[PDB]
Parts: structure tokens; C-alpha cells; sequence
């Protein structure tokens, strides 16, 4: 067992028992306790008592504040250094770089960031030894997906952050039921530290532990490990959220024949009581959570939310593409959320919700840019930097990507099948981003192969810059993007597969004065209606060089007589000639030797159709 007394950590367990853990879970826990040297080990049970007590503890320490206007809601303000851009510090380790990213023809890859095993071991050894001294190591057993779903996967996160424990309780299914379900099965090992052992070597800013200089978020898919150091925030610390959900899961999906994607899942029911599930991939700032929670303007239509951010999808034996939301909550952007843009989110977030980096009103409510509602005379605002703040100051009151973290079970339009273990059958997949010019409101891909190309060719506005963001997965590919494209294409050769219809949307086209041509939000229900009929086989499309678009009079524009359908659906030869050239250069450089034949063929075909305009 040991010749001395430093290997068995049983004496330091303050909740639970090392003896009751599955064998490999114990090894993971105790091995990392030996390395990181926590004071205590707390095996989380996921109970309400655990949660409430931990929140009250963070409140007493000043790590969070209670938002007294609402029911059991809380506010955390971070060190502003811990929400800087850290993609340069997000890496995947594999034996061969080409398995992680394609080797580009001319430039640096924008499709991921590889780190060698050797460089990672050095980075690891310079960070983790002793990193939890004086702190509790929490052990978070969690399921990504409904417990017992054939599509669910289990993780164990070790963390020294109570904020992570509380947020993981919301965003995943956490606690004793998961350990019991796991037994001696496989799981993803998730190791997290804020990187600030006690006694603190550097000043603590805003009661928010982090280590920006050593921040590193690493994924080791061939070891089934996620190892994250130095950040307490978001996808860097809630290791289910992106690390597991997309980066590790996309690699597992490649190995196992399924898909892990940055997609909402919604259910839409028409006035004839027919319901279809749709998935949609848009980048950050492009409105997945607005769509997923849409309040439709068209009478007799209903939208319900399965998930707002991650989809895990697998063709079943019957050929249906079955999707689950592997999350348990919504980790939504707060700024821009209003009664106009997302009324269902406004309803959801007034109880049991943790907010990070938003402003606080003097009566204990929340505030942010784009909230689009006034404060009673008297009510004052504290910014996310803990300073008094007034409407006409230059600095925003909330961080621009500040977040709410809310239980999915509270959404008033949560779908009745949102945690069905079998998943929901996807009939359409939608791509899109911000395109101020050139790209119509909606078009439909001509085939599966064309649809994969449409995903691959996605671009979005960041002077303005238009960047590529294929499949809305640019930050998140777990492996070589060319091999991901081949994996998508391979779905067409699968037995019985019912390949969903693929569409591309653009909510963001602008006129010459910079005004949005389309009102969007709940009005996007009109576009969903057209997609719905297309899936049913309706003769509602006209062929163009980029795909099918709605026929004249096919789109329901009742209540929107002022919309300029001609500018909104216009397709210019000049624009599209440039577009195809841009996509060609991008795919050649960035995908290079790993570009599938079928994607190059779709590029050639689009070029040719544009040439005949
Ligand atoms: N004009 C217009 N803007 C929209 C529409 N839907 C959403 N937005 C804008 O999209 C932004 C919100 O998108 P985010 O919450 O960042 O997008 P997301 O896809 O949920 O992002 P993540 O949560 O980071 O994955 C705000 O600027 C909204 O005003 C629309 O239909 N029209
Ligand atoms: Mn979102
Ligand atoms: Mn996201
Ligand atoms: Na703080």
C-alpha cells in the first residue's frame, strides 16, 4: 500500500468515501491528490443541501453575491484577466500533428492547435505539482446526457473551485446517481485547477482565483483526458461545456460513428399538429439561443427547446438521426437578451440561476447592454468591474460575453422529450452566420454532399472582418477538419440513413444604410415554416446557383408588408464569383491534402453554376 503515509488519502476525505468509488475512479482521484496536494477531498453527491451550503459559503467569502430581487440567484464577478481570449492557450495532444489539424499548404492552421506530448508533459510538470495546497479537491461525477441514454457519456471532474461545482450541477447531471450508474465503466478524466495554491504567491483580484500567465486548456483524446490549468471561467473550468461536449466528444464520435456538434436542437409544431426536430449550427454572437427558445410570431406554430448549444447525434438502425442535448442547463450570453429578443430566457433566469460578469442594480437585480428595459427612478447600477455606472458612460456595464447559467428544466418551453434517452429524430440541419452582404435570408442545399460543403464554407463577420467558421466548429474540432468532413460525408453511405435536409440562413443581411433587411427573432418562424414544408416535399422552391430558395409568394410575409424581399433574396454574380474564390483559397490552404474529393467537387460545381449567370 505504502511504506509511509502519503499515498492513501482516506484521512482527508470530508464527504464520501474513497472505498466506495469504482477502482479506476479511485486511482484517478488519489493519483491527482498525490500530485496536487489538496487539503481535503470532497466527493460531490449532487444534493440540494450540498449546493445550497456551498453557495452560502461562497457568499460569506465574497466569491459570489446573492441577487436579492430574484429567487435563489447569484452573481460572480471575475478577474477581468480571466475572460481574455485564450484560444492560443487551448490545445490538443496527439502523437502526430496531422491527426489533430490538417497541415496547411501555405499558412498557419486556423482549425485547431496541436501540442506535442513532450511539450505538454513539460507544461504539466511546471503547473500541477502542489497546485491545490490549502484547498479542497472536489470530485464531480457527471453525465453528459440523460442518465442511461445510449448516447450519454460519463466524466469525473476534479477541481479546486466551488464555482465550478455549483455551475457543473446546473450544466450537467451530477452526483451520487452517476457514480452508481458508472460502476466499472469507462469515463473521461477531467482535471482542473485554478492554479493558485495557498499561501497565495500573487495578489487575488476580485476574490477570483486564476493564473493567467500559466493558463492552458489541454485535451488528450488518446488518454481520454482533459487537463485545464489557470482559468476559473466558463469553457476553461466547466469541463463538460466545450472540452468534453465538443473537443473530446467529436473524436469519440469519429471513432464510434456519431456526431458531436455546436448545434441547438428545437421542436417545431405546425397548425396541423405535425412536429419536426431541427438542429442548427451558428457561431458565437449569431443567435443559437434566440432560435432554440423562439417565441414564434406565426399563429398556430409552437417552438420548444431541446438544447441551445450542443447536439450529440447518431443514426439508429431505422435510419433516423437521433439527437440528444448532452447538457442539463443553458450557459447563455446575457448581453442582448431582452423581452424582445428572448422572452423565454427572461422567464427562465429569474430563479436558481448563476450570473457571471453582468451588472447589478441597487435593488439586487441584473443589468446588461441590450437588456432594452428601463430602471425605475432611484435604481442605480454597479458594473461588472464593481464600479458605479451610468447609461451614458463609454465602458459597458457588463462584459460583452457575460453569461447566465440556468437549469434547462425551468425553460417554460422546454421540450417534453428534452431528456428522453433515445433522443429526438432530426429532420433538418441549419447552418448560418453574420453576412451583411450577398447571402440570402435562406437557401436549401441540393444534396447531402452540397450541404456538407455549405457547412464547410460558413463565414461570419467578426473595420469589419469576415472570418471562416466551418460548421460553427472552428474553436472546437477534436481532430483533423478534413477527416471530420469525410466523417460527415460517410453518413450518406450508411445503411438506411434518412439524411436530413440542409439549409443555410442569414439573419444579418444589411441594406446600403447598414439597416437589417430582416426583422428576425420571432419572425424567423416564417423561415422555419418554409423549411418545414420543404422537408414535407412541398413545391415551394426555385433553383438558383447557390441552392434552392423560396418561390415568389412562398414565404409568409403577413404582418411584414414593409420587407424588401428582392434585396433580401438577391444573388449577384459578382459577389458569388468572389465568394467561391475565397472559399477555394481557404479550403486549399487550411484543409490541403485532407480535403475530400466530394468537397472539392462541390466547389467546382458551385463555380460552374455561378459562371453561367
Ligand atoms: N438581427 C438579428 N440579430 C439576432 C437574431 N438572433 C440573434 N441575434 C443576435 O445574436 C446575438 C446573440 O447571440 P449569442 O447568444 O451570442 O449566440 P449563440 O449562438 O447562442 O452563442 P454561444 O452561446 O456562444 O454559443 C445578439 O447580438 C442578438 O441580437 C436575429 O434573428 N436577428
Ligand atoms: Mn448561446
Ligand atoms: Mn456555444
Ligand atoms: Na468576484
Amino acid at each position: 500500500p505504502q511504506l509511509h503515509n502519503g499515498l492513501d488519502f482516506s484521512a482527508k476525505v470530508i464527504q464520501g468515501s474513497l472505498d466506495s468509488l469504482p477502482q479506476e475512479v479511485r486511482k484517478f482521484v488519489e493519483g491527482n491528490a498525490q500530485l496536487c496536494q489538496p487539503e481535503y477531498i470532497h466527493i460531490c453527491d449532487g444534493s440540494e443541501e450540498e449546493y445550497g451550503r456551498l453557495l452560502a459559503h461562497m457568499q460569506e467569502e465574497g466569491v459570489i453575491r446573492k441577487l436579492k430581487k430574484y429567487d435563489n440567484c447569484w452573481l460572480a464577478l471575475t478577474d477581468p484577466r480571466d475572460v481574455a481570449r485564450i484560444q492560443s492557450k487551448t490545445v490538443i495532444i496527439t502523437q502526430e500533428q496531422r491527426d489533430t489539424v490538417p497541415i496547411p499548404k501555405s499558412g498557419q492552421s486556423q482549425l485547431g492547435r496541436w501540442m506535442s506530448e513532450e511539450d505538454f508533459e513539460k507544461a504539466f510538470n511546471a503547473r500541477f505539482p502542489g497546485c491545490m495546497k490549502g484547498r479542497t479537491m472536489y470530485v464531480i461525477p457527471f453525465s453528459m446526457g440523460p442518465l442511461g441514454s445510449p448516447l450519454a457519456k460519463i466524466g469525473i471532474e476534479l477541481t479546486d473551485s466551488p464555482y465550478v461545482v455549483a455551475s457543473m450541477r446546473i450544466m450537467t447531471r451530477m452526483g451520487t446517481s452517476v457514480l452508481e450508474a458508472l460502476g466499472d465503466g469507462e469515463f473521461i478524466k477531467c482535471l482542473h485547477s485554478v492554479g493558485c495554491p495557498l499561501p497565495l504567491k500573487k495578489p487575488l483580484v476580485n476574490n477570483w482565483a486564476c493564473n493567467p500567465e500559466l493558463t492552458l486548456i489541454a485535451h488528450l483524446p488518446d488518454r481520454r483526458e482533459i487537463i485545464s490549468f489557470g482559468s476559473g471561467y466558463g469553457g476553461n473550468s466547466l469541463l463538460g461545456k466545450k472540452c468534453f461536449a465538443l473537443r473530446i466528444a467529436s473524436r469519440l464520435a469519429k471513432e464510434e460513428g456519431w456526431l458531436a456538434e455546436h448545434m441547438l436542437i428545437l421542436g417545431i409544431t405546425n397548425p396541423e399538429g405535425k412536429k419536426k426536430y431541427l438542429a442548427a449550427a451558428f457561431p458565437s454572437a449569431c443567435g443559437k439561443t434566440n432560435l432554440a427558445m423562439m417565441n414564434p410570431t406565426l399563429p398556430g406554430w409552437k417552438v420548444e427547446c431541446v438544447g441551445d448549444d450542443i447536439a450529440w447525434m447518431k443514426f439508429d438502425a431505422q435510419g433516423n438521426l437521433r439527437a440528444i442535448n448532452p447538457e442539463n442547463g443553458f450557459f447563455g450570453v446575457a448581453p442582448g437578451t431582452s423581452v424582445k429578443t428572448n422572452p423565454n430566457a427572461i422567464k427562465t433566469i429569474q430563479k436558481n440561476t448563476i450570473f457571471t460578469n453582468v451588472a447589478e442594480t441597487s435593488d439586487g437585480g441584473v443589468y446588461w447592454e441590450g437588456i432594452d428595459e428601463p430602471l425605475a427612478p432611484g435604481v442605480t447600477i454597479t458594473s461588472w468591474k464593481n464600479k458605479e455606472w451610468r447609461p451614458q458612460d463609454e465602458e459597458p456595464c457588463a462584459h460583452p460575453n457575460s453569461r447566465f447559467c440556468t437549469p434547462a428544466s425551468q425553460c417554460p418551453i422546454i421540450d417534453p422529450a428534452w431528456e428522453s434517452p433515445e433522443g429526438v429524430p432530426i429532420e433538418g440541419i441549419i447552418f448560418g452566420g453574420r453576412r451583411p452582404a450577398g447571402v440570402p435570408l435562406v437557401y436549401e442545399a441540393l444534396s447531402w454532399q452540397h450541404g456538407v460543403f455549405v457547412g464547410a464554407a460558413m463565414r461570419s463577420e467578426a473595420g469589419k472582418v469576415i472570418m471562416h467558421d466551418p460548421f460553427a466548429m472552428r474553436p472546437f474540432f477534436g481532430y483533423n477538419f478534413g477527416k471530420y468532413l469525410a466523417h460527415w460525408l460517410s453518413m450518406a453511405h450508411r445503411p438506411a440513413a434518412k439524411l436530413p435536409k440542409i439549409f443555410h440562413v442569414n439573419w444579418f443581411r444589411k441594406d446600403k444604410n447598414g439597416k437589417f433587411l430582416w426583422p428576425g427573432f420571432g419572425e424567423n418562424s416564417r423561415v422555419l415554416e418554409w423549411m418545414f414544408g420543404r422537408i414535407e416535399g412541398e413545391d415551394s422552391a426555385k433553383l438558383t446557383p447557390i441552392g434552392y430558395v423560396p418561390k415568389e409568394d412562398a414565404l409568409n410575409l403577413k404582418g411584414l408588408g414593409d420587407v424588401n424581399v428582392e434585396e433580401l433574396f438577391g444573388i449577384s454574380k459578382e459577389f458569388w464569383e468572389k465568394e467561391v474564390e475565397e472559399i477555394d483559397k481557404y479550403l486549399e490552404d487550411q484543409v490541403n491534402a485532407d480535403l475530400p474529393y466530394e468537397i472539392e467537387r462541390e466547389l467546382r460545381a458551385l463555380k460552374q453554376r455561378i459562371s453561367q449567370m
